[PDB]
């Protein structure tokens, strides 16, 4: 019994088929002409005219409905052209006609099919092909018009803000995507997920045509989120260099504080913070911010009021027993003329800030750097590493490992995770205490042997780098990002102890084999939740050890990719995490917990090599034997996974000695001379040497130290040069040596020379060579100079590196 609904739109849905297995699969010369594939292809033009006439003037009411059983339905049995058939022919429309697969965009949106694998393809959700941006750009702007006619379902709302960011700003002069962004404007929750979205992206917004379209779509958001965008107009976008990009932020700042205070005073606290106030006005005083732009600094005074010996004293407790100030850089010098004698009885208190806390141990450090000990730095290190211990002390006894796939599946363990860990009060501390351990893990380079961290307090921080990196986790699932900043601050508690030579070992031992396995399912959740768009992958015993080892395999094979500085797939991640996780995935799978499968190429695994592991750990595979290695595209992928990688205690240098050798088919000559340069130069390095992680190669000065030093004149000479080339490597260098976002890191790996010391970057003021870039350290020809050949092999006209 077929109706007449279901006679005609079965033969307009099939011929659609007829026209598409055609140009796709013929030939182009063979069996049609040119002049007959001009007009085979425009009889598919204008038969998808006609079926959005159908679903869209309204006329033709019993036409769409019958559709819709039909897309959502199986052939009957493979008698018909099945819709997930007829989109395969599609997909390689794409290509060679463009302009007729924006056409089949609007069909599947208007039967009501919005699935998210074929939107994905055409959108590419995380030179380049320019017959595929006229689609890309094509399909996105036909997606949001579909969006604004039904905006009732919300689910089709969070998808394509979150995802498409940078594509949805830079489209902002067309009629259908001007029209997505008012209702946005006219909802209250949905207004406020459009602005945890430009703060990850603000690395590409700072080309100028990029950023005059982001405060036209900035220009008129929802009043009950207009406190997130004056907290984006100070800390990000207003530091342009661009002055009249930096002139049409002060008329969008200004005007977001005037409509505010004529409405409600209850609605507006709640709205922006009093703690989160007091940081705002802290970043303007240290810059000239507040001096530049006077109109933006008068309206925010008048917010907060409508809302000598021992004299000393009570004067500094007004912003240090509080809630949150800006008065950080100006907060941290007040407590340095505490009379010294008593710094524990006035900092270690019920309700200091530990805001205060964290840049009060920058600033002592610089007077350690020149000159007498710090009463700022020496007593602030007893304040750190008390309150640490504690909330490990909060924490239960026997630790399991955090699974975000299946969190309460083990046991009723998480119920006391949700209560003494979990509480709202709790978190607040966990980035505060997570910039305090940031700052004194990095100066333990420079400091002297009282300001060391104890041996017996050195467990209690392998300990706590675990336990703030797993409430970073614990809000991605429920709430939203944790803060952004707070991203930012917990994963520099974690890439330090992975470079200190005493913090890393105890992660390594049987003892520890629940906490190095939950550091790796917790950075590739953050690495996951944030490059990985929902559909896609990163590239393209028990079990939570094997579950723990097939995580770092796939990271590895994205620092070619996804985590490459610049890359066409780094467009997802917010580039302020590109320094701080590419340095965290290599000193992770140093473990010896997982190491000897990281080095195995992944082309091996679909090939029938399995042997056991034991190493009274999960995985200790041997190493990988040499007659896999006589294929090319097999043996390209094995010498990726060791120079990034690096090498362990000293057993396991001489092991990829003798691999290369018998490799020693001229395809397979050429690729391997080249494996026996990189890793000497991993024997060459000043530091730790065999870990790419903390280090990079030394050089050596050719230019002698100077002769116009040295003198009563000469001393004041190095003092004053000391302070302009140092905030000059801030803005102008490469960092290649260091991961973490601190300012003051400034690091030279020229060594003294029978090897001794490593000098220190002040030190060598203006000793390296013109040929290099600022602080970019590669090999450029001159590394060993002739000076360093001869003092120290004495010749003038771990592992045995003599041997080699």
């Amino acid at each position: 019994k077929n109706l007449p609904e279901e006679t005609f739109s079965r033969f307009l849905l099939q011929l659609v088929g007829i026209l598409l297995e055609d140009i796709v699969t013929k030939q182009l010369k063979v069996e049609m002409s040119e002049q007959q594939h001009t007009f085979y292809c425009q009889e598919l033009g204008t038969l998808l005219m006609c079926l959005i006439h159908i679903f869209k003037s309204g006329m033709f009411r019993r036409i769409t409905a019958a559709a819709t059983r039909l897309f959502r339905s199986d052939g009957c049995g493979g008698s018909f052209y099945t819709l997930d058939s007829l989109n395969l022919r599609a997909r390689s429309m794409i290509t060679t006609h463009p302009a007729l697969v924006l056409l089949w965009c609007q069909i599947l949106l208007l039967v009501n099919h919005t699935d998210y694998r074929w939107w994905a393809e055409v959108q590419q959700t995380p030179l380049g092909m320019c017959n595929r941006e006229i689609v890309r750009r094509g399909a996105l702007i036909l997606f949001c018009d579909y969006v604004c006619q039904n905006l009732h379902d919300s689910e089709h709302l969070t998808w394509l803000i979150v995802n498409h960011i940078q594509d949805l700003i830079s489209l902002s002069h067309e009629p259908p995507v001007q029209d997505f962004i008012s209702a946005v404007h006219r909802n209250s929750a949905a207004s406020g997920l459009f602005i945890q979205a430009i703060q990850s992206r603000c690395e590409n917004l700072s080309t100028p045509t990029m950023l005059k379209k982001t405060l036209q779509c900035l220009e008129g958001i929802h009043l009950s989120q207009s406190g997130a965008v004056l907290t984006l107009y100070v800390d990000r976008l207003l530091c342009t260099p661009f002055r009249v990009l930096a002139r049409m932020v002060d008329i969008l700042a200004c005007r977001r504080v005037e409509m505010l205070l004529a409405a409600n005073l209850q609605s507006s606290m709640a709205q922006l913070p009093m703690e989160e106030l007091n940081r705002i006005q802290e970043y303007l005083q240290s810059s000239g911010l507040a001096q530049r732009h006077q109109r933006l600094y008068s309206l925010l005074d008048r917010f907060r009021l409508s809302t000598d010996k021992d004299w000393y004293v009570h004067l500094v407790k007004s912003q240090c027993w509080t809630r949150s100030d800006s008065a950080l850089l100006e907060g941290a010098e007040l407590v340095n003329r505490i009379p010294a004698e008593d710094m524990n009885a006035f900092m270690m208190n019920s309700e200091f800030n530990l805001s205060l806390l964290a840049p009060c141990l920058s600033l002592g450090m610089s007077e350690i750097s020149g000159g007498q000990k710090s009463a700022l730095f020496e007593a602030a290190r007893e304040v750190t590493l008390a309150r640490v211990s504690g909330t490990v002390q909060q924490l239960p006894a026997v630790h399991h490992v955090f699974q975000p796939e299946l969190p309460a599946e083990p046991a009723a363990y998480w119920s006391k995770l949700n209560d003494l860990f979990g509480d709202a009060a709790l978190y607040q501390s966990l980035p505060t205490l997570a910039r305090a351990l940031a700052q004194y893990l990095v100066v333990v380079s420079k400091l002297p042997s009282h300001l060391h961290l104890p041996p017996e307090k050195e467990k209690d921080i392998v300990k706590f780098v675990v336990a703030t990196l797993e409430a970073l986790s614990w809000h991605l699932i429920h709430e939203q990002i944790p803060l952004s900043l707070d991203l930012q601050a917990g994963l520099d508690c974690c890439c330090l102890a992975l470079q200190l030579p005493g913090l890393w070992s105890v992660v390594s031992s049987t003892e520890f084999v629940t906490h190095a396995c939950s550091l790796i399912h917790c950075v590739h959740f953050i690495l996951e939740a944030v490059a990985v768009q929902p559909g896609e992958q990163l590239l393209s015993n028990p079990k939570y050890i094997t579950a723990a080892c097939e995580m770092v395999a796939e990271m590895v094979e994205s620092l070619q990719s996804v985590l490459a500085l610049g890359h066409k797939r780094n467009s997802g991640v917010p580039a302020f995490l590109t320094p701080l996780l590419r340095n965290i995935i290599i000193s992770l799978a140093r473990l010896p917990l997982v190491n000897s499968y990281t080095r195995v190429p992944p082309l091996v695994w679909k090939l029938g090599w399995s042997p056991k592991p034991g190493g009274d750990f999960g995985t200790a595979f041997p190493e990988i034997p040499v007659e896999f290695l006589q294929e090319k595209e097999v043996f390209k992928e094995f010498i990726y996974r060791i120079n990034t990688l690096g090498w362990t205690s000293r057993t396991q240098f001489e092991e990829t000695w003798a691999t290369l050798l018998g490799v020693l088919r001229t395809q397979i000559n050429v690729l391997a001379v080249q494996a026996i340069t990189s890793l000497v130069l991993s024997a060459m390095t000043v530091p730790v040497a065999g870990n790419p992680a903390v280090s990079c190669l030394e050089q050596q000065p050719r230019n002698k130290p100077l002769k116009a030093l040295d003198t009563r004149f000469g001393r004041k000479l190095s003092i004053i040069r000391g302070i302009v080339e140092q905030e000059i490597q801030a803005m102008v260098s490469k960092r290649e040596n260091i991961a973490t976002h601190h300012l003051y890191q400034a690091w030279d790996p020229v060594p003294s020379l029978t090897t001794g010391a490593l000098i220190s970057h002040e030190k060598l003021l203006l000793q390296i060579n013109p040929e290099r870039e600022l602080g970019s350290m590669s090999y450029k020809l001159g590394q060993v100079s002739i000076h360093s050949v001869w003092l120290g092999n004495s010749i003038t006209p771990g592992v045995d590196i003599h041997s080699c």
